């Protein structure tokens, strides 16, 4: 479904993502608003011929298999359809491997553009931890 803001904040909380690699919970939930608008079924088609998928827009040319993307790798080792499921476990598991790569949160373009260097805690305020 579409997640409520604070609903998602506790979902990715229990998945061990707060201060993961140095990136606070806010940096993850903020990413999700501009990447997918909290939508678990969000998808986009890039010019390349690869596909963007799920809550954090994990692109298929590197990370997941959808059978529609030629000469590509499958680094997180999942089908791309699992990134569309309402339970966010496969999206979190893979994003943990994406962020570790070496570029950090710069892997997400909507994060880099709209979230980096801002008041990232407004994003968590109101919710109960």
């Amino acid at each position: 479904k579409v997640f409520g803001r604070c609903e998602l904040a506790a979902a990715m909380k229990r998945h061990g993502l707060d201060n993961y690699r140095g990136y606070s919970l806010g940096n993850w939930v903020c990413a999700a608003k501009f990447e997918s608008n909290f939508n678990t079924q969000a998808t986009n088609r890039n010019t390349d011929g690869s596909t963007d998928y799920g809550i954090l827009q994990i692109n298929s040319r590197w990370w997941c298999n959808d059978g529609r993307t030629p000469g590509s790798r499958n680094l997180c080792n999942i089908p791309c359809s699992a990134l569309l499921s309402s339970d966010i476990t496969a999206s979190v598991n893979c994003a943990k491997k994406i962020v570790s790569d070496g570029n950090g949160m710069n892997a997400w373009v909507a994060w880099r553009n709209r979230c980096k260097g801002t008041d990232v805690q407004a994003w968590i305020r109101g919710c109960r931890l």
